[PDB]
């Protein structure tokens, strides 16, 4: 049976939720969109309960809500965010105007946690090896990230990590810069590998002060693109600009990585190759022998694949509606 719901002004809304959910008040100031903290007395959880805004407005609105929930219904780990729970007050699809999500309250996301300090060694390995993990998930699912960056990584005090918003501009792979019309899962490996340079050094491997800045620093660091990687380029614009580069070699990271662990530096290496078909997968990751003390063969999943098709195609709003109200109540929270 459908719970009691209850009625509470909040973020200026009237809010309408289970009676289960308890305490609310509003976390990160609106860079999440419209969500509260809150007591979950079911699970002895605290979660954040997240409005959906305007969901079903316009084609677009309605397409993206949809979206938002199968994505979030098909992510099942415990290194990216899923749902404990999706509701909506409505008893009917013509009541159906509002969706509600839970999941948990990490609290912090990964600067909250560093404040531009140097880890240690062992707790950089901790944290990689929970954002590999994860992603190597993601990407079983046939999904790629694209702007995977410390404010999209949920971290509770005790480091545990997921990773959130998964399908600045700081650790960006060069192609995505660029806006190239494709790319691989190992734009996300590149990413990491940013997130890990600033971790062991305490410092922004390449804080560019725009998009041009950003590249020369890029180039700077691992090189002008060699032969092979010329070869692989379609567009003359960026053919004529590369070969119109002045040459310059690779730099070697264990004189970037000052005094760095040399499996973290051969790792950093492996991960931040110009030409992304030659960096390591997050599969690979894991077996390297940079985290030995956490890699476990038998508790790294993968997903059941995932189908975008459903979510891209050219509906009318009251048939992404109608698709999303089933979402909800097909809903089955987890164990
Ligand atoms: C992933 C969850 C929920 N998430 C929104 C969300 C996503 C999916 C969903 F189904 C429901 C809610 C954001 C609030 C971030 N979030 C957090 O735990 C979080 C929470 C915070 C946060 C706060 O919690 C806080 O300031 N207080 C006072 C509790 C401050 N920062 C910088 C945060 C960063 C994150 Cl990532
Ligand atoms: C300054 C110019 C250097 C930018 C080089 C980025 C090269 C990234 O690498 C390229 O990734 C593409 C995916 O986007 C694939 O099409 C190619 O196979 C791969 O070589």
């Amino acid at each position: 049976e459908r719970p009691t719901f209850y009625r509470q002004e909040l973020n200026k809304t009237i809010w309408e939720v289970p009676e289960r959910y308890q305490n609310l008040s509003p976390v990160g100031s609106g860079a999440y969109g419209s969500v509260c903290a809150a007591f979950d007395t079911k699970t002895g959880l605290r979660v954040a309960v997240k409005k959906l805004s305007r969901p079903f407005q316009s084609i677009i609105h309605a397409k993206r809500t949809y979206r938002e929930l199968r994505l979030l219904k098909h992510m099942k780990h415990e290194n990216v965010i899923g749902l404990l729970d999706v509701f909506t007050p409505a008893r009917s699809l013509e009541e159906f105007n509002d969706v509600y999500l839970v999941t948990h309250l990490m609290g912090a996301d990964l600067n909250n946690i560093v404040k531009s300090q140097k880890l240690t060694d062992d707790h950089v390995q901790f944290l990689i090896y929970q954002i590999l993990r994860g992603l190597k998930y993601i990407h079983s699912a046939d999904i790629i990230h694209r702007d995977l960056k410390p404010s999209n990584l949920a971290v509770n005090e005790d480091s545990e990590l997921k990773i959130l918003d998964f399908g600045t501009r700081w650790y960006r792979a060069p192609e995505i810069m660029l806006n190239w019309m494709h790319y691989n899962q190992t734009v996300d490996i590149w990413s990491v590998g940013c997130i890990m340079a600033e971790l062991l050094t305490g410092r922004t491997l390449f804080p560019g002060t725009d998009h041009i800045d950003q590249l020369k620093l890029i180039l700077r660091l691992v090189g002008t693109p060699g032969a092979e990687l010329l070869k692989k380029i379609s567009s003359e614009s960026a053919r004529n600009y590369i070969q119109s580069l002045t040459q310059m070699p690779k730099m070697n990271f264990a004189n970037v990585f000052i005094g760095a662990n040399p499996l973290a530096v051969d790792l950093l290496e492996k991960m931040l190759v110009l030409d992304s078909d030659k960096r390591i997968t997050a599969a690979q990751a894991l077996a390297h022998a940079y985290f030995a003390q956490y890699h476990d063969p038998d508790d790294e999943p993968v997903a059941d694949p995932y189908d975008q098709s459903l979510e891209s195609r050219d509906l009318l709003i009251d048939e992404w509606k109608s698709l999303t109200y089933d979402e909800v109540i097909s809903f089955v929270p987890p164990p």
